[PDB]
């Protein structure tokens, strides 16, 4: 997260950190005791044994409850940047309570409205290009950017109806490498997306692009 602030205990109770080969990799959202939602690009094409999830901690290295993966399912139309969600099943179930909870999902057919406030969180780099990643969770609030404006930035075909955008036109606030797969919520604290892609991080005139839960909700419900 670029331009963020420290998360407090009990913020994002459903967030998980996802390590790969023992090192930082991405974020995700705990949907229920044995299921995590993340970005497809975080898991597609990699050995599932490399991954570990941690829930219930501000730290990505220590604390909370961990699990390995039992299975990985990517959206059946996932390709590159499009339809960038995956369902992970956990080898060890994680109960709610304390600083762990489960996400509430945006409805099928919903689409975040331009200009509304969203909050994104993760353990990714704090500088575009940074050499170390924070141990403790960061968060930042950014407005939704209309799909039309985002298409003017990236190209018409590049932004699909299963993506939405968020950021500030002058830059300075965004998700960044290592935040992929982690949550973006709306002003009701409903999970409306996962960190997906963008041109750099926090650049002027290049919004962050998020996989839309509302658009992909049928897939989520099938497998959650």
């Amino acid at each position: 997260i670029v331009g963020g602030t420290s998360a407090s205990a009990g913020d994002f109770p459903f967030i998980v950190s996802i390590s790969r080969n023992g090192g930082p990799w991405c974020g995700g959202s705990l949907l229920n005791a044995n299921t995590v939602l993340t970005a497809a690009h975080c898991v597609s094409g990699y050995a599932q044994s490399g991954f570990q999830i941690r829930a219930g901690s501000l730290s990505r290295t220590s604390g909370g409850i961990t699990s390995s993966l039992s299975s990985v399912r990517v959206h059946p139309s996932y390709s590159g940047n499009n339809n960038d969600l995956a369902i992970l099943k956990l080898s060890t179930s994680i109960p709610s309570g304390g600083n762990i909870g489960y996400a509430r999902l945006a409805a099928s057919g919903s689409d975040p409205v331009a200009g509304s406030s969203a909050t994104v969180a993760g353990w990714g780099a704090t500088s575009e290009g940074g050499s170390s990643t924070p141990v403790n969770l960061l968060k930042v609030t950014v407005p939704i950017v209309s799909r039309a404006t985002c298409r003017a930035q990236y190209g018409t075909s590049a932004i699909t109806n299963q993506m939405f955008c968020a950021g500030v036109s002058s830059g300075g606030k965004d998700s960044c490498q290592g935040d992929s797969g982690g949550p973006i919520v709306d002003s009701s604290n409903t999970l409306i997306g996962a960190v997906s892609w963008g041109n750099g991080c926090a650049r002027p005139n290049y919004s962050g692009v998020y996989a839309s839960v509302g658009a992909l909700r049928s897939f989520i419900d099938t497998y959650a």
